[PDB]
């Protein structure tokens, strides 16, 4: 079901691709061979997988960065690494003591920050990174029976854009991960959501007074207690009972919340979600009115918040706040681009106005921080539209430099035993992506871990056309964690560092050599394929302009 390989060295017809006399590296080993005849002979190193990548030996450093030819890390800040255990706490969050699904672990900004050099050694040249933008405080029901407390871990329950999130750390916690990663050739991105907020708790509730209860006086204080977030479901309940509390029907009391300016949601004397993608409510979250041309002022909420940034402006509608808040981002800390998230559901004039902004903030910032700053390159950003494939869509018109390509996972999934039946998939995407770029993935939090690899998964994606994302742990085989009656929370489980430095430290080797081979040829990214025929193993070249690089593949070993 695959091509094989007697384990004996290869002699490769490099004719057409190096010239004759010329020195080639394969830079997984280190072996240099000179060419005569137009040809070479190298045995592919151990742990190899019978993997040569074939350079010319003039290479010597990493490439000037492409967001084409991206290596784009992306990580769940919270599951990453816990560097300052004293904020794992912020605003009264608690472990849940069972099996911490959709609890904050502890992981933070300045964890991440420690960890710059390991990324770095695998050629990552970009981190995106959850919103560290400050959450709601409290929990909802987790999964659909409700078994696990699930909090704000994930950064998408935004509560305030002008604040950073203190489980994150501070704003200097945030300028030294930025600039010891730019240090690093590696560029931030910043998870954004302007699509929803999050959900009504009761820690939140409490804290900004809004929204009703049924409880009134003492028996409030027998049920909920002094703090009612430290509520746990009694018998007969599920962590989804505490709403069986909250009266939803309060008109007065709900618009003490966002307010109807703000959200459309079921609620009150709200405007209720509509009936298209833009309008409507994901699973109950407030929507976000975007489209809205009335003047808002602030959420209302944010009255007994006075620690917000935020501050009413004249003539401005929710959107106009969620651009000029993200933008400051940028402009105070050299943000180098946004995942934007749930794209679909927000028309994209609100995007278009995003980018022109947060393109202006990083222009500014780059201005006033010149020794710090990478290059002259613009604001990058790139979107999640559900199912979005390789197609120049109507994004890349309205502000993005590319999407998040779906459908990679699966054509790579029928590749996981076998590198080469991804040809096809590698020669339509080299075409293709001539013209605009794309975001690729094996794994992410939406999705699945992509592990029926194992460290095949760095080939996969790696030497895939177009920008690629590794999620955290795809170079360590991050396990697929606990999850309850929420399929997707095992996607989210902690990094497992004890198998980096131990049973995945072959794998994770692997990851380092292919990515930091990927990092000194844009033709990897950028180039336009020619497959190779050989009766001896599967082969490509690619070549854009200047690079040029040969990958061989000897084929199963036995
Ligand atoms: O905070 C604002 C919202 O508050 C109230 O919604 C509650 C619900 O009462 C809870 O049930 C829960 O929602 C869960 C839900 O139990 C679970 O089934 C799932 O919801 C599905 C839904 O069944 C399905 O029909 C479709 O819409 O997809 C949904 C998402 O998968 O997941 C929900 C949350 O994980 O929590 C919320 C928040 O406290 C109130 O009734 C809402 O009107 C309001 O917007
Ligand atoms: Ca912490
Ligand atoms: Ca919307």
């Amino acid at each position: 079901q695959c091509p094989k390989w007697d384990g004996k060295p290869l002699t490769i017809d490099v004719s057409k691709t190096f010239a004759e006399g010329s020195k080639v590296r394969d830079f997984y080993s280190g072996n240099v061979a000179t060419v005569s005849g137009g040809k070479i002979t190298l045995q592919p190193a151990f742990g190899s997988n019978g993997l040569l990548l074939l350079e010319r030996a003039e290479t010597a450093a990493p490439a000037p960065f492409d967001w084409h030819n991206a290596t784009v890390y992306f990580v769940l800040t919270d599951r990453f690494v816990n560097g300052n255990p004293a904020n794992d706490n912020s605003y009264g969050r608690h472990k849940d003591g069972m099996q911490e699904i959709g609890t904050f672990h502890g992981g933070d900004l300045q964890g991440l920050t420690s960890k710059l050099d390991y990324l770095q050694q695998m050629g990552v040249n970009a981190l995106w990174i959850s919103s560290p933008l400050e959450q709601i405080h409290g929990w909802v029901g987790g999964g659909t029976k409700g078994d696990f407390p699930h909090y704000a871990y994930h950064g998408y329950y935004t509560q305030d854009w002008s604040k950073l999130d203190a489980n994150m750390g501070t704003e200097a916690d945030l300028r030294r991960l930025v600039d010891e990663a730019h240090k690093r050739g590696i560029r931030i991105l910043f998870d954004v959501v302007m699509n929803h907020a999050g959900y009504a708790t009761l820690a939140d509730m409490q804290e900004f007074q809004f929204g009703s209860l049924y409880l009134q006086g003492d028996e409030l204080k027998k049920t909920l207690g002094e703090r009612w977030t430290d509520w746990k479901p009694g018998a007969g309940q599920t962590w989804h009972s505490f709403n069986d509390y909250i009266n939803f029907s309060d008109k007065a009391g709900w618009e003490k919340w966002w307010g109807k300016k703000w959200i459309r949601i079921d609620i009150g004397d709200y405007d209720n979600p509509g009936y298209d993608d833009l309008t409507m409510s994901l699973a109950f979250l407030p929507d976000l009115k975007t489209e809205s041309k009335e003047i808002s002022g602030l959420p209302n909420f944010y009255s007994h918040k006075p620690d917000t940034a935020a501050k009413a402006i004249p003539g401005y509608t929710p959107r106009d706040y969620l651009t000029h808040w993200l933008s400051q981002w940028v402009r105070d800390y050299g943000i180098d681009g946004f995942r934007v998230d749930t794209a679909k559901h927000v028309e994209m004039d609100a995007w278009q106005q995003l980018k022109t902004q947060a393109t202006a903030a990083l222009a500014e910032w780059k201005k006033a921080n010149p020794d710090k700053a990478l290059d002259a390159a613009p604001f990058w950003m790139t979107g999640e539209a559900w199912g979005h494939g390789v197609m120049q869509s109507d994004y890349y018109r309205h502000g993005f430099d590319a999407m998040i390509n779906f459908d990679y996972q699966d054509q790579a999934a029928k590749a996981a035993t076998c590198m080469a039946n991804i040809d096809l998939t590698w020669q339509q995407m080299a075409d293709k992506l001539q013209s605009f770029n794309v975001l690729s993935y094996l794994s992410s939090h939406d999705t699945r871990l992509f592990r029926e690899g194992g460290a095949t998964a760095a080939e996969l994606l790696l030497l895939a056309p177009g920008a690629v994302q590794i999620f955290y742990g795809d170079e360590s085989s991050r396990p697929f964690g606990p999850t309850g009656s929420d399929p997707l929370q095992g996607t989210r489980s902690e990094m497992n560092w004890q198998d980096v430095n131990g049973k995945a430290a072959r794998s994770v080797t692997h990851w380092q050599k292919i990515g930091q081979f990927r990092a000194r040829h844009p033709a990897i990214g950028m180039g336009k394929q020619t497959t190779l025929s050989m009766s001896r193993g599967y082969g490509f070249v690619r070549e854009s302009g200047e690079d040029k690089v040969m990958v061989i593949w000897a084929g199963q070993q036995q």
